[PDB]
């Protein structure tokens, strides 16, 4: 699969993530991140994406080592990690034709795994809006207390 490229942006406090909602197959919530292109460096394929995405900026603010890189399914994602950004930051996107909104989450109250269904003697896992975001949120923690503890 063709990687993909985006950012984990977090508040001052480091208490909250910045998430993305898209439409459709993309309905849920997820970090800012898309395809990479030809040619193009997967720094600026990040902030491409996260500016088409947020209007945000990072470019200035990217650290090459600070990232978490996942590869499900056979297909490699890479975010960014970006501290610091105000809790006030106007956030628009390029488009609302991709984007539907934009929030701040609470990092500690992001699940970290889907539900099972034991309740109900089923197999398989609960839909949860979070679902993109959720293989990112146990690294994350691990990362950012490995990072200021
Ligand atoms: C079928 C399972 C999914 C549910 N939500 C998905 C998703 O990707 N939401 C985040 C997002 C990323 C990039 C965008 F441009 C817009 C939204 S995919």
């Amino acid at each position: 699969g063709v990687p993909t490229y985006g950012a984990i942006i977090l508040d001052e406090t480091l208490e909250n993530v910045l998430l993305v909602q898209g439409y459709l197959a993309k309905s849920g919530w997820g970090f800012p991140k898309g395809k990479v292109n030809k040619e193009e460096a997967p720094h600026d394929c990040a902030a491409r994406e996260v500016f088409e995405e947020t209007g945000f900026d990072i470019k200035d603010y990217i650290c090459k080592d600070d990232y978490i890189e996942l590869r499900i399914n056979d297909q490699l994602a890479r975010l960014y990690i970006i501290p610091g950004i105000p809790k006030d930051t106007k956030f628009n996107p390029k488009t609302r034709r991709e984007i539907r909104n934009i929030e701040w989450f609470s990092i500690e109250k992001l699940p970290c795994h889907r539900n099972d269904m034991t309740p109900k003697s089923k197999l398989g896992l609960a839909p949860n809006k979070f679902f993109m975001a959720i293989p990112f949120i146990r690294p994350l923690r691990d990362w950012l207390s490995r990072r200021f503890g």
